[PDB]
């Protein structure tokens, strides 16, 4: 319940004024925001994320198309964050994607796939500590915490 | 590609023909014909040819020929193995929350609406129920945050 | 009482994919769709559908506009359509408009404003006339028009 | 103007899960996200951004609560944003707040009164300076602003 | 403060139901009472006493009582004039997109819904509706986010 998870609206998420509604299923899921911002990446701030991928074929272009606006960087907390929001988010290739989740509502091409979830809590301690100084996330509880989590 | 998506007449008479349009829209699919029509016996007929062996194909002709249709035709990539996913499972019974026919029917015989079921299937209900006439050709200004 | 209106969505209510939107919002208020098509007004459409204010220093914007993209035209029936019509869409200008009517959600720009409805009954059939084909406009009888209708 | 917002979703709206509806309404109304934080007001912080009302009675109540946990701070841009994100949010007395607007549909008391708003573009830079660095500011183009502005 | 709501036969058959109970319950409002019932003749007239002099009473009181009708009663402070304020002006023509006749509603007759005029009418509703051990006692666990 400690357990974090780092989520981005990439930048055609932001263009196509995705934000609000991919926050929103965060907090209706029941998860707690906390840290939040926009900026436009750095093709090193790019690369660093996609560290995972630096050795695939389509690295370059995703790294360029990252860099090419503003993204939303985002902290989630709760039982199994990185899991479900990974369950939220629907296949990453949203042509696996069902209706009900963010790709599966919104997204047609792996290449504009809409937003980004840490894949393992591990990735999301990496994500987290990559793009959010300590002093960025707000510690804080929820009212409704025990009408969410046993 | 392009696909043919029909509101048959319980979804028109049931007020979804927003909400359907809705999950094109907010998708990535792109409009490009519309209409709605009282399809005659012989429409329904001609446009289900492909189901005449079936027991069910009179239910269905007299059903689909009772009321306001409206016909749509979106314009996108994988638009039709992708319009029918957003749709659901043909018999709403096995269609998952999501769907069209998840969130809103329980009778296969009053599923809502139709998708076409392969591009050459697409390609004749569109002609079969569009003039080129009626089918815009335009360019949304989002297809670079849609598609690479 | 009668009565049908005619609504367009514009060039810009079209290209931010508002169309279904707008048709859901008459739905749930129990209007009957009769009529729907989509097309790209002629310059002369455009100015023929304007006519009233040919003489408007606005007027070659507002055409040139009107003519740029497709529109989604349609027609609506039941009481009261027209005014309860124009209430819906709200005021002309974005900065009038009240939050829940379509303008006061979607817009900002008059000239960016989203959607167009009949002024009164007189325009209303103007319009249909101008837009449709009267032998192409479904007559139908929804099932719940006791449960909309004293 | 393009002006600028300073809209911030108090520590009851946080709580309430409200932020993603929040946001998600002055992207449909087409304005442009242009800097997003999540962090808890220090006391300090807190008669800062309310200076110009020490003197009321609730003031210290006021204080106390903005300081009581996470607030959202962002800024939007757009032909008018001041204007109309006090529109889209509604009278600062929910009782008098019309439904439609923020706290028309979600609150109750002004002392819960779920976000903020600048009253003028003066107030708004004030604002706007007090919480963001102004390299935390992104800057950026909508891909839609054509359609948005005539 | 109590009020009392209903939504009449119109509301209930047009499935507006929850659409209704969510307007309250994002507001901040704590429901504490519930039922379906199909109102007699008896219980229509009434309900609806003060409004025997009008030429409408015989239409309305048939109306109300020609189908099943969901009662609630809610709780929080100023939710007798809050609930009017979200159910829209009386007659719909008058009512702003945004209220619940606003949205859904065309003809007076037909109004969808209905809420306590004043805290005395709305303590006259209740008992005629409940029975006083239909109303739940308890405490949201968010208070504190809505109240000061
Ligand atoms: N052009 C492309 N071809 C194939 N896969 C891609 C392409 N662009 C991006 N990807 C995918 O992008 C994902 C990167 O993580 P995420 O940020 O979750 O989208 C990878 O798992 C890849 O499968
Ligand atoms: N009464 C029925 N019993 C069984 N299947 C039906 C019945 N009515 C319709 N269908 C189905 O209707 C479908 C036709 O395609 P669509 O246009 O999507 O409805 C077929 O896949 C049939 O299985
Ligand atoms: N540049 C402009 N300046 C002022 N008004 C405009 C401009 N462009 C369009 N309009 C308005 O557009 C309206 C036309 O109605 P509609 O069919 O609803 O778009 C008129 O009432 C004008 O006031
Ligand atoms: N107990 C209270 N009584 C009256 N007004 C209050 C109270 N608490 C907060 N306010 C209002 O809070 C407003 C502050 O502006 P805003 O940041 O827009 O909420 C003031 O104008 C006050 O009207
Ligand atoms: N001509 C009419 N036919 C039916 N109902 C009417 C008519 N004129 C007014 N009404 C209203 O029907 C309403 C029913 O009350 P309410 O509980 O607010 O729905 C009354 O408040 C009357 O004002």
């Amino acid at each position: 319940s400690s357990e974090r998870t780092f989520i981005a609206v990439k930048p055609d998420g932001v263009q196509r004024g995705l934000v609000g509604e991919i926050i929103a299923r965060f907090e209706r899921k029941g998860y707690k925001l906390v840290a939040l911002k926009i900026l436009q990446p750095t093709t090193e701030q790019a690369q660093g994320h996609y560290k995972d991928l630096c050795s695939k074929p389509f690295f370059p272009a995703l790294v360029k198309y990252f860099s090419s606006g503003p993204i939303v960087c985002m902290v989630w907390e709760g039982k199994n964050v990185v899991k479900s929001g990974r369950v939220l988010l629907g296949a990453t290739n949203p042509a696996d994607s069902q209706p009900g989740t963010i790709r599966g509502d919104f997204a047609v091409d792996v290449g504009r796939n809409v937003c980004h979830g840490s894949d393992s809590v591990e990735s999301a301690e990496r994500e987290i500590a990559f793009w959010f100084k300590a002093d960025e996330i707000a510690s804080w509880t929820s009212h409704s915490v025990s009408q969410i989590y046993e």
